[PDB]
């Protein structure tokens, strides 16, 4: 993944658990020779994977549950760090954002060429519901999903119930969450 991703992975864990623990987690991921990451630099998504996994096994929590802290604080991150008004270009309700999501992307896309973005397709229930489809050319980032969810109910104000439906890692096509959301 670019390296945007990796160093907001570092700020996180960084910020949360000091920087020692942040150099025992990289070394930990095999990555002590990288100096810092470089942003809009296209990594091995090995080095992602391996950061998690290093995480959990320093801080020893579940690496779903790293994902899915890094998925909220992806929100923030992203905010602040120079995307602040393509995220306010999405939408101002969490409905309308995930609409958009997939031409927030290709906006990401024009500036980071070999970005391999995920795809989302809403399919509405209601006005405060929706079924969300979620198709990714990687493995394993689900709950980074319901952390993104949790990190834009934040930013909506808006309280986001989701229950993961179907689950690319069995056979079933590919993830499916039921959303229901009201301010
Ligand atoms: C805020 C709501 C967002 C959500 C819910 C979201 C969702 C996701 C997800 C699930 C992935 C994992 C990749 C995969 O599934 O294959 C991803 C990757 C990525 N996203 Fe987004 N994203 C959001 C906002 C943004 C913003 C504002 C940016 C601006 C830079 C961004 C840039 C990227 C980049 C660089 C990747 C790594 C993909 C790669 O390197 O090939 N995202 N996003």
């Amino acid at each position: 993944m670019y390296g945007l991703v990796n160093k907001a992975i570092q700020d996180m864990i960084s910020k949360h658990h000091g920087e020692d623990t942040w150099e025992a987690i990289k070394q930990k991921a095999g990555l002590e020779d990288i100096d810092f990451f470089v942003g809009m630099e296209a990594y091995s998504d090995d080095v992602t994977y391996h950061l998690v996994g290093a995480a959990s096994e320093v801080l020893g929590k579940p690496a779903e549950e790293w994902w899915i802290a890094f998925g909220e604080y992806w929100v923030t991150y992203t905010s602040e760090e120079g995307y602040g008004e393509l995220l306010a270009s999405a939408g101002d309700s969490l409905p309308e954002f995930m609409e958009n999501l997939d031409n927030l992307h290709a906006r990401v896309g024009l500036s980071f060429p070999q970005l391999r973005p995920p795809a989302f397709e809403c399919q509405h229930t209601s006005s405060k519901s929706m079924e969300l489809h979620y198709q990714s050319t990687r493995c394993g980032l689900a709950p980074m999903v319901l952390g993104l969810l949790h990190g834009l109910g934040k930013r909506f104000q808006t309280k986001v119930e989701v229950t993961q439906t179907a689950f690319r890692e069995t056979g079933e096509d590919h993830d499916i969450f039921s959303i229901k959301y009201e301010d």
